[PDB]
């Protein structure tokens, strides 16, 4: 039985700063909304300067997942890159507080931690400018091989494919987990990312070293360049051994082979802040995946984590979803 | 015309907010309801026993500041941040929100000031403050300009702890008097308020200071008297005009023998109290400058405290004119 962790996740390390916005700032900034949009520094500090107010977070996708398994009480380990600075330093503190394992060392001050300037707008969509930073020198000298050997499930993020040399890194957590008997699992990200990567994403997947792939609706329609959704779902079902598809108010779709099984979202108050909402429901799944239960209650767990995170301002649940688990009786 | 309605002066600080239980004060010692002073060492051990957490751009009169210029009024700020990224975060913010702020920083250390502030279930914060680089505000740090061209300057009872800042606030107090300004002062903290007591009460009763905020333990500090009816008196004996707030009792506002009763709003849920003074104080000199009547002022302050304490951190993120307009008070 003993494996120390139950997931480790890779991703970029990033701190969110986070603002509202009316639906012209957008508009007028030309960002596109609820999508990652990459921007270089000289962005970055444009982009700020025209910013209001802001509130700062621990964020960056497979971060906040890893934070999410933990909270559930599942065991998390995380590797992702931040600068030796004062957003370093957050980013270091909030995600060891939460108890995932992060040792990832940084290399210097410059580039400096990656940050995201997130954008909610009055519907609750978030629209995110994303500066890498120290990002970009994540690689395979990153990779704890002790620790992908001792994970059940590592889990990591298409948005590894825009920095250089994390895809190395990538290469081989997936040989040391599959020479261990472990899973490797991704999502797709955003949709633009996937325009980005989509061959590359395929190929992760027909090659065996992705076993379980994360979508959203529209992701799924970009891997396969199709606005039938039918037809997404039965490609990702021939392209992957297991596929989660999320579908925001519609719940999630869980697909292994001929098999599916649909998930109902839960009931929310209201939308106040989307950010993290693929992110938990990817914790919750794979918390469930990696204690054994079924595909189903691993769908509900998903869709209960995935729901707690977009009633609240900021990409990781302040409250516990353990407790909130056993309340739905999903345990 | 004024160039500015409010200037006000505080410890520049970057709030690292996170929930805690009841015990968790207990085994950290940790004062609850108050402002505690930490070491850079404290700082490094608290942070490692402290939850995931939130940053905000805090600090009282930065706090004051921010909401006067939500309200509409035109504010300005003096404090002292370093030259680092939290410092970055800080200038963004009150700039953002259309307050003049231009104290330049000094160098990187000490490093720009945080305050761990634990909230427990009853809404009520624990603040854990390390000063970093307000240490350097001194007189230097007088914009003299703005200072003339305020209508009001309000400062912290809590720039008594940093060394040089009440040099600061004499240079302002001389300004702004030698312009028919007012001068006002908030009591900030029951313990600092312990600290200082003494030169409180000459503040005020030489005249530098004008307006006073204070809360009821803060009244009651300051003459060391379990009786609050007797405080009040007192207050108003000492300063020209006492705003004193009683939480969920509202406020009360005086003026010689003038006494003015206001009700605190009524709030879905109490989520955090971090900022409600702060905020009092922003409506409440948003109204003043304004020459709406005292009530009025008092109204307008209640307003604004009672929205900031049902949001997590220390600034409305909403808009407390749209706020106003709605309750028929603009
Ligand atoms: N390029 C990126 N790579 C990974 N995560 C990102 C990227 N841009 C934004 N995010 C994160 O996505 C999260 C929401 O899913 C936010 O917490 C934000 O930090
Ligand atoms: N010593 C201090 N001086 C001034 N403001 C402080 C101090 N400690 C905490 N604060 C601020 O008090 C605010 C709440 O009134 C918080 O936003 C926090 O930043
Ligand atoms: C608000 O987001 C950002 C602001 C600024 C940055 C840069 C930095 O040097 O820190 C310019 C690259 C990066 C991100
Ligand atoms: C979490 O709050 C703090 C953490 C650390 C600090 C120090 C720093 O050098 O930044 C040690 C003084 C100061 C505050
Ligand atoms: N935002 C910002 N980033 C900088 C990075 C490096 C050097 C600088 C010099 C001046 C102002 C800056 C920067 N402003
Ligand atoms: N990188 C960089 N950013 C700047 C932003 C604003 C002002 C500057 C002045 C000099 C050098 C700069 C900056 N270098
Ligand atoms: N802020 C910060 N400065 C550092 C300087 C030198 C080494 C470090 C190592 C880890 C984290 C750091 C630093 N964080
Ligand atoms: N070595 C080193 N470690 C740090 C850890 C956390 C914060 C820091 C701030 C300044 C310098 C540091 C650190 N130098
Ligand atoms: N503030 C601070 N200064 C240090 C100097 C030298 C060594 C340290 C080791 C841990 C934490 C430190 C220090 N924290
Ligand atoms: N937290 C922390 N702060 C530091 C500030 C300055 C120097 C350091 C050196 C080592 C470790 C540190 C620090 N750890
Ligand atoms: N992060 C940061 N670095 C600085 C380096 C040198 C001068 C500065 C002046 C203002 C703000 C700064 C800096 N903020
Ligand atoms: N001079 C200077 N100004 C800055 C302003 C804001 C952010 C910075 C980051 C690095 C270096 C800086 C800055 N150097
Ligand atoms: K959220
Ligand atoms: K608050």
């Amino acid at each position: 039985s003993m494996t120390r962790f139950d997931v480790l996740t890779v991703g970029n390390a990033i701190v969110d700063i986070i603002s509202r916005c009316n639906d012209q700032f957008l508009i007028d900034n030309q960002i596109t909304k609820a999508a990652m949009n990459l921007i270089d520094a000289e962005r970055a500090e444009l982009l700020y300067s025209r910013m209001g107010p802001a509130l700062e977070a621990s964020g960056g996708s497979a971060g906040n997942t890893a934070a999410g398994v933990a909270n559930l009480g599942g065991k998390a380990a995380y590797f992702g890159n931040v600068a030796a600075d004062q957003l370093g330093d957050i980013f270091t503190h909030d995600i060891r507080a939460q108890g995932v394992h992060y040792q990832t060392k940084p290399k210097g001050a410059f580039p400096p931690t990656a940050r995201s300037m997130i954008f909610v707008t009055e519907d609750g969509e978030r629209s995110m400018n994303t500066y890498l930073g120290a990002c970009v020198e994540l690689g395979p000298e990153d990779v704890e091989a002790d620790v992908v050997a001792d994970a059940k499930v590592t889990y990591f993020e298409g948005y590894l494919w825009d920095p250089p040399r994390a895809k190395e890194a990538i290469l081989d957590c997936a040989r040391i987990a599959h020479q261990h008997g472990r899973e490797m699992s991704m999502t797709l990200s955003d949709s633009f990312c996937v325009d980005r990567y989509r061959g590359e994403f395929l190929d992760l997947m027909r090659s065996g070293k992705v076993d379980i792939v994360f979508a959203n609706r529209q992701e799924a329609l970009s891997l396969y360049q199709t606005d039938d959704f039918e037809e997404a779902l039965n490609r990702i079902a021939a392209d992957c051994k297991i596929a989660a598809v999320t579908m925001s108010e519609n719940g999630a779709v869980i697909l292994k082979g001929r098999e599916r099984y649909y998930v109902n979202a839960i009931r929310i108050r209201e939308v106040v802040d989307t950010t993290g909402a693929g992110d938990l429901f990817a914790s919750g799944f794979l918390y469930g995946y990696t204690q054994g239960r079924s595909l189903e209650d691993c769908g509900k767990l998903g869709c209960l984590a995935a729901g707690i995170v977009i009633q609240q301002i900021g990409p990781r649940p302040m409250t516990s979803l353990s407790e909130a688990a056993k309340q739905a009786g999903l345990i």
